[PDB]
């Protein structure tokens, strides 16, 4: 019903005369919330390291808000520990259960208002956890109340000259047996990566870790490109050196 | 050293006046034995169902005896419980334990003198763990005694006229995680049949059973008949129909 131009001025009149803190990913989402808010309020870009990002993505991050002009602190966290390694089921909860306490944290040694998180419209109808362990503190998601759009926002992103960069994604994810470990996380990054790199799979790639099983996951159209034995011999190869104890592909290309 | 001449003639010279007892099973190795020991002995090739084997197996192995005038009985035993079910890391032994006391209980009723299994020379050289079970109680391996190769047995059965049937291979073999259940034998099996009618698997070809997902396993030059899209969807949505989790492919293919 409302406009981009109604929404993006909405947004400034939320942001005016508040001490905003955005919990600043790097992504698309976060980083607009981000750039937004330095530019018409005292902003801090907070990134939580959770471990679970590899220093490329942190970097990346860290990179983006200096271009941009936002002000941005990054905090390592030891949040790798041994009640957090197992319980897998909600890993996504307190992963974001935590990362929100920090924030929570720095705004109040700030003594900054409130707390931003670029959580968009289009988010709602997903099962996200961790918008239940965020949204569970207080934790304002300006984009979504506004009814801003995927479109809405990579459209924004370019009136505005932010580049949209490619999205890194949880290397916990990869995890699927207890724990989830900083070696286990490892043993899939290198494999992602050296089949991306010697086999050219641009699109959808994952290498997940079952019990030290590797589970390779691929799109349809990326599937020719490892369908020789020698390119299968040498991924089979790599990746148990890499000391995965089997290494299989899901048959479920993603269509 | 000896030749098969001497090897066959020393074969007769032990089966001479003896009440025998042989481990039938319907492959290469035991039939030859029973063959052999039919004709020139008081001979009982007895079949011991576990719940291991197809159906067709079984009947297989019953027709063989029947061709080759070979007196056979077939004991389907209640092998499967909850203690049997657990405990897959000596399946083998507990399988081939079970199945020797039989042997010596139907030895005993029949007041039979040996009870003989088709265990040739080259078997020595491997890790056999039901061979610890078997040859733990009293059970005379005659063609391991005599120096018999896989190609002494292949070339007497040619000229004995015993066909060479193809191998069907212990169905528990396929779950790689307790417990061995009927129905996930039946699941692997299933897998099996499907993907070797479909595609034309003809060369080696296996369904693992790894809690709930399929592991397909298959030889080198098998593989292009399974690479094209189409033909991994029909798969993967076919084996997950049977009841498998996730349908994937082990890249180590055999040499
Ligand atoms: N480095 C970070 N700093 C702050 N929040 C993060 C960071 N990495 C991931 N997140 C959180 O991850 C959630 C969504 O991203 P993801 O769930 O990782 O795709 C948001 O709630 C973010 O707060
Ligand atoms: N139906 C059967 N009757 C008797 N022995 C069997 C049967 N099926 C398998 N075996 C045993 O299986 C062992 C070797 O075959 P396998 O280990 O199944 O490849 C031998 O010790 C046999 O006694
Ligand atoms: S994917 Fe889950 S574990 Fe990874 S950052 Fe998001 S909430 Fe945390
Ligand atoms: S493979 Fe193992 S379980 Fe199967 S019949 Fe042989 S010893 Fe028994
Ligand atoms: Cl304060
Ligand atoms: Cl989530
Ligand atoms: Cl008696
Ligand atoms: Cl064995």
């Amino acid at each position: 019903e409302k406009g981009l131009l109604e929404k993006y001025n909405s947004l400034l009149e939320f942001f005016k005369n508040k001490k905003v803190i955005v919990a600043y990913s790097g992504g698309v989402d976060s980083t607009l919330i981000s750039k937004i808010a330095s530019d018409n309020a005292q902003t801090l870009a907070v990134t939580i390291d959770n471990g679970f990002f590899s220093e490329n993505v942190i970097k990346k991050a860290e990179n983006r808000a200096k271009k941009y002009n936002i002000p941005q602190k990054t905090i390592k966290i030891d949040y790798l520990n041994e009640i957090t390694s197992k319980d897998l089921e909600n890993r996504c909860y307190n992963c974001k259960k935590r990362i929100a306490e920090e924030l929570k944290r720095i705004k109040n040694e700030l003594n900054y208002d409130i707390i931003v998180d670029g959580t968009i419209y289009d988010d709602i109808f997903e099962d996200r956890p961790g918008i239940k362990a965020f949204n569970e503190s207080n934790i304002i998601s300006p984009l979504s109340n506004l009814k801003f759009s995927k479109n809405d926002v990579f459209e924004l992103s370019n009136y505005l000259k932010i580049d949209i960069p490619k999205k890194d994604t949880c290397m916990a994810t990869r995890i699927l047996s207890a724990p989830i470990s900083k070696e286990n996380m490892a043993k899939s990054n290198l494999a992602e990566e050296f089949i991306k790199l010697n086999f050219h799979i641009e699109s959808y790639l994952r290498v997940r870790y079952l019990e030290n099983i590797a589970i390779i996951e691929l799109t349809k159209n990326e599937s020719e490109k490892i369908f020789d034995n020698d390119s299968i011999e040498r991924i089979n190869t790599e990746l148990k050196k890499i000391g995965f104890e089997k290494v299989v592909l899901d048959l479920n290309f993603k269509g």
